[PDB]
Order: structure tokens, then C-alpha cells, then sequence
């Protein structure tokens, strides 16, 4: 018997209360069975890093189902190394800067332009969502007239990865996947005679450089599923961090090149990634508790961020902290391959929003709530981001 607690149902109006709560609980026990999640959880940063380091004992087997079967994150050993090299090549710094100029800036400009005559915004709906809706179709040569349809298809895929059990929902994921696959096949087949300038174009060419033909559609769908919702929760909590710290927002105006390190601090102070899951391949012990072969284990990617031994005054948002060793993108073998795109999109989007709305600030009349199921999503974050845009 693990000790048992219910820490993930915690809600609050204070964005830092949950990380405080987890770090307090971790002082009491690192490993505990969370009755709200239904699984054992590892809290302490050192235990989480240790689990992530030992991929042979703690695998990604639980992910290897439905539309995720055989995908990058499910892979270990040599299989992962080979496929990971392909992904790394299509998200390298040259590619990131290329798509900064060709795709993300134009999209960010359009998104921000829409707000220009308005007095208020709810920046989750009006920015955090809008960014990846525009960026994903543009990156992958998907038609503008299908953006809503494809949003619904992707949300259905994502639902199926969250509800691996339910065979109707999985079945709906599977169908949505096949419609996306058909659009993306059609686009990928055109690349042979008419190579494009899109990212889906660089992928089709990288598949050949590694001698694969691994489907182009496959790579693209992995990137879509890994970015489409994550991006919105990262943007959402960046905006929270900025709008909640008018002293910091003042410093950023004075010195715009501080934005990247401000982003790094937003990801420590208010990470959107609550946790990830591992499969215990052979009995092991972590923080003194025994974990039977076959256990499904949840790793907190937040508690480390609030451990005062690692980050002093962790409750305080400091844009000069320059923190490292955050867990928001994971650690080890499966460390997020998309992190360069996420960082860039956050920087580009937010810089454009800030420069366009000198008066941008929190709206004092609405009290967002923070939870680990905001609007049902698998994230940590606010239910809305009410802002004032004028004077
Ligand atoms: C915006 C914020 C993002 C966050 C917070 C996030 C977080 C994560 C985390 C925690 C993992 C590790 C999963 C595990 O170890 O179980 C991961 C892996 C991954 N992420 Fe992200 N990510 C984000 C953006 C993206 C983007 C933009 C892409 C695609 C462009 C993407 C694609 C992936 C892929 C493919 C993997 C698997 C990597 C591997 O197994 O080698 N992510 N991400
Ligand atoms: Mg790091």
C-alpha cells in the first residue's frame, strides 16, 4: 500500500497554488497513489529525472495504442534513435528560422491584426488557440478553407489518445485520422513532381535522406498531435505569467530581447505540462515504494519547479532568474523534439501582441480558475485569459 491522496482535483484562482501544493505534498511523500488520477504518481524532481533516465525499466508502452501505435514516442533502442534523427533534422535551427519568416510571423500578424479594433479579448480563444490553428495548416500545406474541419478532426484524434479505453471514441479517432491521412497523402504525393517550400515538403525530402518510405503522413501526424493543443496551453500560461506581472511586462517593453528568458521563467512558474506516464517493465522501487511490473506510473513535471532547494523563492516570477532544468518538455530519450518550434512560436506571437498593444493588461472583473482539466484539456492552465487592450 502506497499512501493515498487526491492532489490533482485541486482548483484555484491563484496560478501558483497548485505547484506550491505539489511541492508541499512531495516533502511528505515522493510516491503516492492519487485517487483522482487512479495511478501512482512520482513527485520529487530527482525521482522523476531518475525514472526518465531509465527507459528500459520505465517504458512508453502505455502510449503504444490506437493512432499512436508504432509512433516516435512509443519507440526505444535503435528504432527510436533512427526516427528521432529524422525528426531532429526537420526541426533544426535553420528550419525553425525558415518557418519563423515564412509561416509563424505572417500567421501571428493576422492573429494580432484581428484584435486591433477591439476593447477586450479573451486571449485563450483569441490568441492561444488561433496561433496553432493558423500555423499548423500553413506548415503542412493544408488548405485554409478546411481549418475548422481539420480543427475538429484533430480534436477527435486527441480525444482518442486521452480515452484509449472507449472503443467508440477510439473508432472516431481512427476515422478522423484516416481523413487527415487522405488530405496529407494527397499533399505528400504532389511533392514528387512539385516539391513545395512547406515543412511537409522538408519532411518528404528528409525521409529520402534517411532512406525511409516511414510515411511522410506519419511524421506530419506525429507533429500535429504533439503540437496542436500543447502549443495553446504554453501560450496560454505565458500570457498568464506576463499579464499577472505588470513589473515584468514593463521591463519587457523597455528590453524586448528579454522575452526568451521570460518565456523560460513562465514555463517554470506556470508550466502547462502537468505530467507524463511510464509503464513499469520490471519490479522497481522509487522513493521506497514498490512498483510491481505492469504498473502505470504518472510523473509530475511541475513539483520540481516549486522545490525551493532547486529554485529559490519558487513562487516568485523573476524574468532575470534564467532558470534551467525545467521538466515541461520532459527529459531523457523522449525529450520533446518540438521544443524549438514551441519556443519560437511563443516568442514570435507574444512579441507581436506586446508591441501592438502597449496597454495590454489583465481584466480586473473576471477571475479565471486554474486546474489540471481546464476546459477538459490534459494540461495545467486557466479557463480563460480575460484582457484589456486599450488606454
Ligand atoms: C508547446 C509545448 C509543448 C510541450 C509542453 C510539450 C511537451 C512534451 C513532453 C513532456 C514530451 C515528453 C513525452 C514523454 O516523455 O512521455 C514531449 C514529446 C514530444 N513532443 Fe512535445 N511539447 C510541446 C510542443 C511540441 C511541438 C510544438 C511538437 C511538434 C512540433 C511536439 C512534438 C513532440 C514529439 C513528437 C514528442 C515525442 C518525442 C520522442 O519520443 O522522441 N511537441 N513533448
Ligand atoms: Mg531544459
Amino acid at each position: 500500500m502506497l499512501p493515498r491522496k487526491n492532489l490533482f482535483s485541486f482548483t484555484s484562482k491563484d496560478p501558483s497554488a497548485f505547484g506550491i501544493h505539489l511541492a508541499a505534498a512531495a516533502r511528505e511523500h515522493s510516491v503516492y497513489f492519487d485517487e483522482g488520477l487512479g495511478v501512482p504518481v512520482v513527485l520529487r524532481g530527482a525521482d522523476v529525472v531518475a525514472v526518465l533516465r531509465d527507459s528500459e525499466t520505465f517504458s512508453t508502452r502505455t502510449y503504444d495504442t490506437g493512432i499512436m501505435k508504432g509512433a516516435l514516442v512509443t519507440l526505444g533502442g535503435e528504432a527510436h534513435t533512427r526516427m528521432r534523427r529524422l525528426f531532429n533534422a526537420v526541426l533544426s535551427p535553420r528550419v525553425i528560422s525558415r518557418y519563423e519568416e515564412a509561416t509563424v510571423t505572417p500567421v501571428a500578424r493576422r492573429v494580432v491584426e484581428r484584435l486591433v479594433r477591439k476593447e477586450r479579448a479573451e486571449l485563450f480563444d483569441d490568441f492561444a488557440i488561433s496561433m496553432p490553428m493558423g500555423v499548423t495548416s500553413a506548415l503542412f500545406g493544408l488548405p485554409e478553407e478546411r481549418i475548422a474541419e481539420n480543427d475538429a478532426l484533430i480534436r477527435k484524434m486527441i480525444r482518442s489518445v486521452v480515452m484509449p479505453q472507449d472503443p467508440v471514441v477510439v473508432a472516431e479517432g481512427r476515422s478522423a485520422h484516416a481523413a487527415m491521412e487522405a488530405q496529407l497523402r494527397e499533399i505528400a504525393e504532389r511533392e514528387v513532381a512539385h516539391p513545395s517550400d512547406t515543412l511537409l515538403g522538408e519532411i518528404a525530402r528528409a525521409i529520402v535522406a534517411e532512406g525511409l518510405g516511414e510515411a511522410c503522413e506519419g511524421v506530419v501526424l506525429t507533429l500535429i498531435l504533439g503540437s496542436y493543443e500543447t502549443t495553446s496551453w504554453m501560450l496560454a500560461n505565458l500570457l498568464v505569467a506576463l499579464l499577472a506581472h505588470p513589473d515584468a511586462m514593463n521591463q519587457l517593453r523597455q528590453q524586448p530581447s528579454l522575452l526568451p528568458q521570460a518565456i523560460e521563467e513562465s514555463t517554470r512558474w506556470c508550466s502547462s505540462a502537468a505530467g507524463i506516464v511510464r509503464f513499469v517493465e520490471r519490479e522497481a522501487t522509487i522513493g521506497g515504494e514498490t512498483l510491481a511490473a505492469g504498473t502505470i506510473l504518472y510523473l509530475s513535471l511541475i513539483a520540481r519547479h516549486y522545490d525551493e532547494e532547486i529554485y529559490p523563492r519558487p513562487e516568485t516570477f523573476d524574468i532575470h532568474r534564467r532558470p534551467v532544468g525545467m521538466l515541461n518538455f520532459g527529459g531523457g530519450l523522449h525529450y520533446c523534439v518540438g521544443a524549438p518550434l514551441a519556443r519560437m512560436e511563443a516568442r514570435v506571437g507574444v512579441s507581436l501582441l506586446l508591441e501592438r498593444f502597449p496597454a495590454l493588461r489583465a481584466d480586473p472583473t473576471v477571475q479565471p480558475t486554474f486546474s489540471t482539466a481546464p476546459r477538459g484539456a490534459a494540461a495545467f492552465g486557466p479557463d480563460q485569459i480575460p484582457a484589456l487592450l486599450v488606454h
